[PDB]
C-alpha cells in the first residue's frame, strides 16, 4: 500500500553515521562503476543509493574522459545503502546522466534524462520499466534533482531546470501518481536561479533547498503544495551555504533575494527545524574540500547568523563536494516522526587531482536526537590508481 | 494466473530510451560472457535480456574464434533488462546457439537448440527445467527466433526454421501451453523466405516480422491465430527494410512477393499501427551499421512510401546490428494497451574490426505517446582491448 | 509440504541437454572455484549443482596440488544448475571432501563428511545448519554418495562407506526425517563392493547403482525398501559398465556377483527401464574419455547384451569422468512420472594433462521421450592455463 | 514474531564443523574485503557472518596498514555463513571498528562504533537503518562485543567498555526492544576488567565469557537477568583460558578475582554445562597458535581443573585467534534446547608474518551430542600474497 509521509521532520540535535561505502578504496581492485552524482531514497523495506554510472569501472582505460559530466554511456544505477557501485550488485534503473528517484510506498519511481542537449528526454519510470516521458522544453539541458524526489500519499513530485549555468533560467515542479504525470507547474523566479534541488517531506508539503548557479552563493527554497501552489526564495540565513560563497562575516542573510558575488556552485541541502534550519556546506569556502552541517537559530524564518550546534563528517583536508537530503520512512525509522537523513559525495581524482579519471564516494548521515561529535569518514583512495 | 495479452498494439508516436547495458565497455575490465543473438523479453514482474554466451568471458583468450556461430558451448542465459550479461548476475537458461523465450504469466518458457547442425535439437523449457523437445525435421541448422516467442492466454507459440541460408527452406509454427507443445504448422512460402522473427502480441493474434535469407530485402510478415491458421507474405512497404538492400528509390513495394537482389540478411523488427507501420532499420545500407525506424504511413496494409515520422537511436557511424521486438506486460505499464517496445544489437570486433573477437551490447527503446528526438546510445568500447 | 517421488520412473527414448556450465573455460579470467565430484539435486522450486570446492579459484597458485581428493580446505558448496561454481553465486552447504544432498520438499539436507582419514566425521545439515552427525565406524575414509541422496514421503536415505579402495570394505544405508538420523543398516556384500553410489526414486522404493572398487568392472546395484528392508548385487547386463574395463566381447554379464579383473573404477550410474536398463559409461575403456549411455534390452533382470538404443554425449576425443543420477520433481516436470535426469562430470588438467591443477565441468542431460542425436558438450578449456 | 531463547543451553559431548569460510585462500585471486574480528549470529531463516572490512580487498595496496584497528574507512558486513567475506555477497549493516549483532525472530539489531577515540559514537541499527545512539560515556574507545548479542523475548541485550585496555575501566550492558534502547547498567568490577564478550542465551537469562585486559589470565563471566540485576565474577575453572596465559600446572582456579601475571589477552569463550563448562583457548600459551576447546567438571562452579573431554579444531602449527559463541534457534536446530556453537578467528600476516597486510580467515563449530575427534581446518593461505 502507499506511504503518506505527512508527518513534519523530526528535530534531532545531531546525526548519526548510517552507512559508508568504500566505493574508490574498493575499486582500486574491485569492479566498480566509475560513477558520480550519487545520493539516497528510501522505500518502506530499505534505503538504496542510487548514482550515475559512465559505463565503465575504475582503473580501467574506460574511466578515462569521466569529467565531462555528460555522454550516451551515462546510466541510472543504484545498490542497497552502504554498498558500493559495482557490477555484480548493480540494479539497472534507467538511462541518464541527470537522475532523480522515490518509492511511494509500493514500487520506486525513476526519471532518467538523457540525449542531446539540444533536444535532451526524460524517461520516467516505475515498477521496473518506463511509463512516461518529458522532453526538454527548452532546448538546453533538461536537467533534475540528483537526489531523491518526494512522495506524499501516493503522489511524487521533484524538480526540473532547463537552462544556461549562468543567466536566468526556466525551472517547473512535477506531480505524478504511478509513473504517469499529473500535470506540473512553472516556476516563476525572475532573477533568481535554481538545480539540482535536495528536498525531503514535511508537513504534508515539500521542501527543496536548491542551487542558484546564477548568483546566489546562498541557496534558494521552494515550499511544494499538493495542487501544485508553491512558495519559492532563498534559505534566510546570515551565513553563505553555497561553493564557491563569500565569507561569513561579509555575507548578509536574505529570505527573497540571492546574495554574494559568485557565479557557480554545487549541489547542497538543508532541513527544516521550527523556524530553525540545519543548513550542509563544505568548509573550504572555495574548493570541494570538507563537509559540515549547521544549526542556525531560527535561520529559515529569519535572516540569523545564530550558531548554536556545529558538525563536521569531513575536516578540511578531505574531499567533499555534493550533498542531498531524504527522510527514513517511519515504517523503518519508528519514529512518529520523519528522521531527516543526508549523503556526502566525495568525489576524487579530476579536477582536483592529476589523475585520468573522476568519480566519487558517499558518507550517509541520519537524524537521531543525540549530539554527534565531530570527525572525517573520507574517501580513502591513494590517488593516482593504477591509472 | 495466466497472462491475456489481447490488447492491440498501443499507437505510439515515438519510443523512449527503457536502458543501455554498457556490456562490452564494462567488460574490458569486468567479468562478462562474450555473446551475440541478444533480445528482450517481459513477465508481469520485470523484463530481462536473454542472449547467447560463447561459454566465456571479454578480454580473455577463450573470446578467441567468436564469430563461427555454433558451437557446443554456447548457452543461453539472462539478466534483468540494463544489466550486462555478466557472469555473477546471470541465470541460466539453457543450452544453444539459436534461442527464444517468453513468460505466460506465470512462469518463463525457453527453447535452446543445439547439437550438430544435420541433427540438432531444440529443448524447451519451463520453470527452470526442459519439458519437451523438438528434434531437426529437416537435417540442417534447426534454428529459431533469436527473439522474444510469443504468449496469448496460456498459449506461447513461435517460429522454427530448418534449411538453407539461402535457396527456399522449410518454416514451422509452434503452439504449447506449459512447456508442453500442443500441435504446430508447416509455412507454406514457396519462392518466400523466413528466419529469426521479431513477433509480438496484437489484436488476440501473433504478428512477426522475420526475414527472408534468400532474396529479399523487404522483410516477410506472418500473422498467427490461435488455432494456428495463419497468413504469411512480406511487410508491404515501398521502402525496403533489410541489409543488404538496394536504395529506397529504387525499391518498389510488395505484400506478397519478395523483392530487391540480394541473397544475404539480418535480423529486423516492425510494428503494426493502425495500417501503418514502425519499421526499423540499419541506417547504411550495405554494412551494420546505425540502427534507425520509420513509420510509413499506411504500410502494413499498403505499398506505401510515405514518410512522417522518423528517429535515430544509432547514427552511421556506429556499428549497429540485430534488433527484435516484443511488449511490456499491461502488469507493467498500466496502460490499457500492449506498449510495444524494441532492442537494438550492437556487435564489435569481428567481422566489421580487427580483434579476435566478437561480440556485442543491446540498447532498449520502448513505446510511449511522444516523439523522441534522434540521437546515438551506441556502444562505446575501446577496439582492440587487451586482446 | 513433503515430497512423495513414490512414482515409477519415466520410460525415455532419450536424453536431452538440460545445462552445460562452462567452469573451467569461464575460470580462466573469472573468479570460478577449483572443484570435483560435482552433481544435480532437484527441489520442487529449482535443481541445484552441488560440488566441493579446494577452498581456490582456477588460475591462481593455490589451484595447485588439488589433486590429492583430500584436505581440511575442501568445503561442498552449490550453485543454480547450470551456472558455474563461481564464488560470488556458491551457497555454503557444508565443510566437506565427500558429500550428498537431496530435498524433501520443504528443506534441503546435506551431508559432509571431513576430518582425519582414521576418525572423518559426517556433518548433516538441514535447513542451512547441521542436526546430526555420524562418526566414522570403520577409522579408515569414511566417505558417500558424491551424488544425490534420496527422499521419499519425507524420509531421506543414502549411502556410506567406509574402508580400503580395494580389498572387502563396510557399507550401510541411512533414513532420516527432516536432518535428524533415525536409524540405518549394514550392507552385507562379502566379496562384492560399493562407493560413491548414483541413486534415484522409484516405484516407492530407492535404486542405486553404485561402484565396486575392488574387483568389478562391472558396478553392483541395490534396491533400498523404507523399513530398511534392502536387495543388492550388481547390474545384470552382459556389458561391463565402470573405467576401467575388459572389452564388451571379453564380458559376461552377472546380476548377483561382480565380474572382470580391474580392481579400480569411477563414479557412474544406470536407470532402470521396465527390466530394462539405461546404463551411462565413458567410452574409451581404460581412461576417463567421452561419456556415452546405453539401454540394454532387459539388461536390469537378465544378463542381456542387447542393444537397441545408444547415443554419446562425449565422443572418445574429449575428457569425461564422473556421472551421477537423480529426478525432476512432478512439481517441476509436470509428468505423472519421475522424469530422469543424470550429469556428467568432465575432468582436466591433472592427472591426464600437464598442469598444476585439477578440476571439472559438468554437463545436465534429461530424461524425455524423444531418441537424441549423438553430439560432444564437452569442457572447452584451452590447456594449460595462466597456469 | 518474536523469539523467546528461554530454553537452557543443550548439554552437548562434542562440537561438528559446521562451515569454512576460506576467506583468505580465496583472497588470492578473489575480490574479498579484508577484515577482521568476524562472528557468527543467526535467525529463524539463516546464520549469518559478521566481520569488520578495512573498506579494502586483499592482495592490493589499500590492504597495507590494516593492522591498526581502526580507521574512519572500518565499516561492518556480513554474508552467508560460511560465504567468504567477498564484497559481491556483502551485505552492508554499519560504519564500525567495534560491532555486535543479533536478531530477535522478528529483524536483525546491529550497533557500529565509530568515530574518534575520546568521542566515539555507537550507532544501534534494526531493520536495515539506525535507530537509536550511545555516545562514548567516558572519552577512550567505546568498545563493544565483536560477537553476538543476545536477544531474549524481543529484548536484545549486548555489552560496552569505555577506558584503558590495561588499569582499570568502565563497563555497562545494554537491553533494547526493536532498535531502541530501553535502560542499561553499569557493571561494578573494581580490580576486575572486561572486554569483547561472547555471551549466548540460556535459562531465560545471559550468559557472557569476556576478557579482563588489565590482570586476568582467566577470563571474567557475567549473568544478566531481564531486568539488569545481574552477577560478575571470572571463570571458576582452575585452569586458564586467556593469551598470554600461565601454565596449566601454575594457575589456580577463581570463581570472583582474577588471576595470573598477564596485561594482555584476547577474546574468548565458554559454554556452561549443568556446572560444568566447555571453555576454548589457543593451544600455544603465548602466541595466536591453534585452537582447543576443554569441558572441565563442574568449572562453572567449582574452582575445578578436572578434564574429561577435549578437542582440537586448529592444531599449535596453525595461526589462530579470536573465537565468539552464539546459538541455533529453535526454529532451525528442530532441538527443544539452544544448541550451542562458536566460531574461531584465523588471523594471518601482520602482526605474526612477514606481510604488509593483516586480517583473518573463520571456522564455525557447533554443538551435537557425539564426541568430535580432533583436527585442524586452519587458514590455508599461502604467504606473501602477491603482497
Ligand atoms: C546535466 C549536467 O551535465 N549536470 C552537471 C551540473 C550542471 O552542470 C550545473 O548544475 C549547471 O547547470 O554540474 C555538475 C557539477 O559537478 O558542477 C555536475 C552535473 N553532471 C551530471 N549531472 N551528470
Ligand atoms: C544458427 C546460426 O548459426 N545462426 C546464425 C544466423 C544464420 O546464420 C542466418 O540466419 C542464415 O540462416 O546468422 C547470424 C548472422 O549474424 O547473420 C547469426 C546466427 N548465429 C547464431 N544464432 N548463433
Ligand atoms: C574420499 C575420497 O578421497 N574420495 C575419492 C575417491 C576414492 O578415492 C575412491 O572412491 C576409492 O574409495 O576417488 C576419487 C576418484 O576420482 O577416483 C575421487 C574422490 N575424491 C573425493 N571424494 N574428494
Ligand atoms: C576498538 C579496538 O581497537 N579494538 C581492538 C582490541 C582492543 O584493542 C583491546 O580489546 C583492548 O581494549 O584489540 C584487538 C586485538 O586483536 O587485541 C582488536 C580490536 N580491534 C578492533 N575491534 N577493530
Amino acid at each position: 500500500t502507499y506511504m503518506n509521509n505527512t508527518e513534519a521532520i523530526c528535530d534531532a540535535k545531531g546525526f548519526a553515521p548510517f552507512s559508508k561505502d568504500n566505493g574508490i578504496r574498493i575499486g582500486s581492485r574491485g569492479h566498480i562503476f566509475v560513477i558520480r552524482e550519487p545520493f539516497v531514497s528510501c522505500s518502506p523495506i530499505e534505503c538504496r543509493t542510487f548514482f550515475l554510472t559512465q559505463g565503465s569501472l575504475l582503473n580501467d582505460k574506460h574511466s578515462n574522459g569521466t569529467v565531462k559530466d555528460r555522454s550516451p554511456f551515462r546510466t541510472l544505477m543504484s545498490v542497497e545503502v552502504g554498498q558500493s557501485p559495482n557490477v555484480y550488485q548493480a540494479r539497472f534503473e534507467a538511462v541518464a546522466w541527470s537522475a532523480t528517484a522515490c518509492h511511494d510506498g509500493k514500487k520506486w519511481m525513476t526519471v532518467g534524462v538523457t540525449g542531446p542537449d539540444s533536444k535532451a528526454v526524460a524517461v520516467i519510470h516505475y515498477g521496473g520499466v518506463p511509463t512516461d516521458v518529458v522532453n526538454s522544453w527548452a532546448g538546453d539541458i533538461l536537467r533534475t534533482q540528483e537526489s531523491s524526489c518526494t512522495c506524499i500519499q501516493g503522489d511524487c513530485y521533484w524538480v526540473m531546470t532547463d537552462g544556461p549555468a549562468n543567466r536566468q533560467a526556466q525551472y517547473r515542479i512535477y506531480k505524478a501518481n504511478q509513473g504517469r504525470i499529473i500535470g506540473q507547474t512553472d516556476i516563476s523566479f525572475n532573477g533568481g536561479h535554481i538545480e539540482e534541488c535536495s528536498c525531503y517531506p514535511n508537513d504534508g508539503k515539500v521542501e527543496c533547498v536548491c542551487r542558484d548557479g546564477w548568483t546566489g552563493t546562498n541557496r534558494p527554497v521552494l515550499v511544494i503544495s499538493p495542487d501544485l501552489s508553491y512558495r519559492v526564495g532563498y534559505l534566510c540565513a546570515g551565513i553563505p551555504s553555497d561553493t564557491p560563497r563569500g565569507e561569513d562575516t561579509q555575507f548578509t542573510g536574505s529570505c527573497t533575494s540571492p546574495m554574494g558575488n559568485q557565479g557557480y556552485g554545487v549541489k547542497g541541502f538543508g532541513f527544516r527545524q521550527g523556524t530553525d534550519v540545519w543548513m550542509g556546506r563544505t568548509i573550504s569556502r572555495t574548493s570541494r574540500s570538507g563537509f559540515e552541517i549547521l544549526r542556525i537559530k531560527n535561520g529559515w524564518t529569519q535572516t540569523s547568523k545564530e550558531q548554536i550546534r556545529k558538525q563536521v563528517v569531513v575536516d578540511n583536508l578531505n574531499w567533499s563536494g555534493y550533498s542531498g537530503s531524504f527522510t527514513l520512512p517511519v515504517e523503518l525509522s519508528g519514529k512518529d516522526c520523519l528522521v531527516p537523513c543526508f549523503w556526502v559525495e566525495m568525489i576524487r581524482g579530476k579536477p582536483e587531482e592529476k589523475t585520468i579519471w573522476t568519480s566519487s564516494s558517499s558518507i550517509v548521515m541520519c537524524g537521531v536526537d543525540y549530539e554527534v561529535a565531530d570527525w572525517s569518514w573520507h574517501d580513502g583512495a591513494i590517488l593516482p590508481f593504477d591509472i
